[PDB]
């Protein structure tokens, strides 16, 4: 920082500054994304179980290959209460960004 299981995180990866979400990702994690400003997206996390992880990636259907992805990154995610950030310009031309639990 600094699918079965994957949800759609265009509307706060794409969205202006000031763009939330929130998901409940399973019955233990709960993700918050705020786009905070043009340059980064805050990642809140609320974890009442064990360790587990964050995987956020990029997709893309294609001719060929059928749909594709490209990995962002991974991070840890423990037990309580916390933040990362994650940049990512708002005017990107990638889209389909997806996050999903490792576990």
């Amino acid at each position: 920082q600094g699918n079965i299981g994957q949800v759609d995180i265009d509307s706060v990866i794409l969205g202006r500054p000031g763009a939330i979400g929130s998901w409940e990702l399973n019955n233990f994690i709960t993700i918050g994304l705020n786009r905070v400003n043009a340059d980064t997206v805050r990642v809140n996390i609320r974890n009442t179980g064990r360790t587990n992880r964050l995987i956020i990636t990029q997709w893309d259907n294609t001719v060929t290959r059928g749909d594709v992805y490209e990995l962002f990154g991974d991070y840890a995610l423990i037990q309580g209460r916390g933040s990362f950030c994650l940049n990512i310009r708002s005017d990107t031309g990638r889209e389909n960004w997806r996050m999903q639990l490792e576990n």
